[PDB]
């Protein structure tokens, strides 16, 4: 039986642990945190993620989709909130088969842990990887107190997140060609209780957006009708705009309240614990990190956030990590040896990770910033109706299909260009020749 050591019992790590263990690999999974399935008296908080077709299909292959969806809230569309006008629902797809799912991250992680164990993987909690000795094939782990434990390894999988200790250890034996692109927005999580969301008629089956240009709020629903609100706002005000809003300007919860009352007036009354949430929840950091190399021979490989940290504006990080887990398990199971498997996995996934990193950055402007956008979406829906095998909106290709991200981006660019060309030199949708637009669709978009 082939052996594997996995670092990080997160989303990618647990899924790959289940896929390999059920194929008869001897799997040992090391996690820095305590086991979340061990109930304590700690007062934790609900953070949700949007599960889309790539993540759902990965869970489906693993036999866990039904269990995960049983506690997921359907999000049919984008509910855009602008003060003065009623909230506008922009459906994501053609029917209720084309939806995204709001899932509690802790619940998903617990289902995945149970799944990896049921398949035969051994999970070891309260052990954080500190260092790897590649030449001696040993690694060093420790608990929070720094008590060390050394282990031998044969194959090392770094599924240890955006601040990966496996990636740090690899970067010492090989130049990973790491390129970091910091993102100016920080993020803060705030809560809407079930009573408040019901009082203010906040739609549970939608992903909510309060656009505001350089900053915005989003809200994802929970099963109990509470919502997690995420504020995206610059850490610091730029030199050109010193008066522009930023986290640096919000000294306390009371300052955050004044900011919401002024900039998000329809949202502030729903946030009862705004002051406390603001002061007690830390401001998170965002970034895009691109690596030239994801593996060291046949000894170690990275996947998920460990391999490709991305900005969260497409809700695709977990979806991409679960898709990586499937690809990695497939390559490892069927290759001639581990070195061939790692080289083939990296060659396959690197162009796709780059495409989703680029599309995630582009989706920020789409969410936070229009009459022309709605006219291009209008013409795009007509083109999707006339040619459903050639014209598939980029959001639908990313979210509802398993088309490689790089192909979704490439086809998306052709579509963006033709929509922009047709909506140019025309005031209304009635002056645009639809048959002419349909002709460049047939000329430049091959069918799928
Ligand atoms: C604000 C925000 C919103 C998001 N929303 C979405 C969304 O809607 N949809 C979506 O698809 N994605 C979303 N994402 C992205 C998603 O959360 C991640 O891409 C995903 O969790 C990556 O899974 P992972 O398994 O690679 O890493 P993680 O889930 O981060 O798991 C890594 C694991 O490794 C452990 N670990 C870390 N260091 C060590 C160590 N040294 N030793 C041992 N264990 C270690 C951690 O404790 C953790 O359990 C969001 C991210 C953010 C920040
Ligand atoms: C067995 C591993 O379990 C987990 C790993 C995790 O990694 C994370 O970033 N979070 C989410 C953020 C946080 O709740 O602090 C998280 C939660 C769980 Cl249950
Ligand atoms: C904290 C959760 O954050 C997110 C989740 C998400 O899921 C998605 O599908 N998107 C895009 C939605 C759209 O463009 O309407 C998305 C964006 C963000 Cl910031
Ligand atoms: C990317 C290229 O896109 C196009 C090329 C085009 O050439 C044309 O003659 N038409 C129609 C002219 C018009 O009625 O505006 C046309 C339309 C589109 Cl979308
Ligand atoms: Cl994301």
């Amino acid at each position: 039986a082939r052996q594997v050591t996995i670092i990080g019992a997160g989303l990618a790590g647990t899924l790959v642990a289940r896929l390999l263990a059920r194929n008869g690999w001897q799997v040992n999974l090391f996690e820095r945190r305590p086991d979340p399935r061990i109930e304590t008296g700690a007062r934790g908080r609900s953070i949700n993620l949007a599960l889309a077709e790539r993540g759902a299909h990965a869970l489906r292959l693993a036999g866990l989709e039904r269990e995960v969806l049983a506690e997921a809230v359907m999000m049919r569309g984008r509910m855009v909130h602008v003060p003065g006008t009623p909230p506008n629902l922009q459906p994501y797809g053609r029917d209720d088969s084309e939806v995204i799912w709001s899932i509690n991250r802790d619940r998903l992680n617990r289902i995945l842990l149970d799944g990896a164990e049921a398949a035969g993987a051994s999970i070891h909690f309260n052990l954080g990887l500190d260092s790897v000795d590649f030449a001696r094939q040993r690694l060093t782990l420790s608990n929070v107190s720094g008590e060390r434990l050394e282990k031998r390894f044969h194959l090392l999988i770094g599924a240890d997140g955006c601040n990966s200790a496996v990636r740090q250890a690899m970067a010492s034996v090989v130049d990973l060609g790491e390129h970091l692109e910091t993102q100016p927005h920080g993020y803060k999580e705030l809560q809407i209780t079930p009573e408040a969301s019901a009082q203010f008629n906040l739609e549970p089956n939608a992903l909510h957006i309060w656009p505001h240009g350089d900053y915005m709020c989003i809200a994802l629903p929970n099963l109990d009708r509470s919502f997690t609100v995420t504020l995206f706002l610059h850490h610091q005000s730029p030199a050109a705009q010193p008066a522009s809003p930023s986290f640096a300007q919000l000294v306390d919860g009371h300052a955050a309240r004044r900011f919401f009352q002024r900039q998000f007036p329809d949202l502030s009354p729903m946030l009862d614990s705004l002051e406390q949430d603001f002061e007690h929840h830390p401001t998170g950091k965002l970034a895009t990190l691109r690596l030239t190399t994801w593996h060291v021979g046949g000894q170690a490989v990275l996947l998920g956030d460990a391999a490709h940290p991305m900005v969260p504006f497409h809700g695709q990080g977990m979806n991409c990590a679960l898709e990586d887990a499937v690809a990695l398990a497939e390559h490892l199971q069927s290759a001639a040896d581990n070195a061939s498997a790692l080289a083939a996995f990296t060659a396959q996934r690197q162009p796709d990770a780059l495409a989703i990193q680029a599309m995630a950055l582009e989706n920020y402007v789409e969410m936070s910033s229009s009459p022309t956008y709605l006219l291009e979406r209008e013409l795009g829906q007509i083109m999707a109706q006339r040619q459903p095998t050639r014209f598939i909106p980029r959001y639908s290709m990313v979210t509802f299909s398993r088309l490689p991200y790089a192909q979704a981006m490439a086809r998306g660019q052709i579509q963006e260009q033709l929509l922009k060309f047709a909506v140019a030199n025309h005031s209304d949708l009635t002056s645009i020749n639809l048959d002419a637009v349909e002709h460049e669709v047939t000329r430049c978009l091959p069918p799928l």
